[PDB]
């Protein structure tokens, strides 16, 4: 399969990003093999953030090929990021 | 629920976007109480491609209350589609 990077941009001064944050990197420890996670400040590299399109955290994008494929604005609970990625765990 | 509007940023002169386009007329139609679908022209409306981050076609954007909550770049089978939108027409 092709390696797939989620990114999270999160900001320190967010509230949901703390909740979503140690969710992401249970799902990477949980799918290693196929999932890296990146966090990215926002307020540490706005450039980054910008090119990317991200106005408000968390955002969550997901890479494959070195492009994003999917992009999602906000905090979801663990069953929703899981079945998000699930389809693109299970493709090429 | 809250309104849910899925726009598809397309181009004339794009081939998966003539795949994807009468699916996602489909869909609107399959879902008409949930789901409102509009499609932008890339060419004809650049700002807006610009405002939204649209760099390829086809891209989908999914508005809840205004703004963008999920985004997928390029195209993908019915099936697919119909199961990254289901949790959010299931959704508040
Ligand atoms: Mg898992
Ligand atoms: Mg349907």
């Amino acid at each position: 399969g092709a390696p797939l990077t989620l990114v999270d941009f999160f900001a320190p001064w967010c509230g949901p990003c703390r909740l979503v944050s140690p969710i992401l990197e249970e799902l990477a420890r949980d799918h290693a093999g196929r999932l890296k996670v990146v966090k990215v400040n926002v307020d540490e590299h706005p450039g980054l953030a910008a090119r990317y399109g991200v106005r408000s955290v968390p955002t969550l994008v997901l890479f494959r090929r070195g492009a994003p494929v999917a992009t999602w604005v906000g905090a979801s609970p663990r069953r929703v990021l899981e079945e998000r990625l699930r389809p693109y765990l299970e493709g090429r």
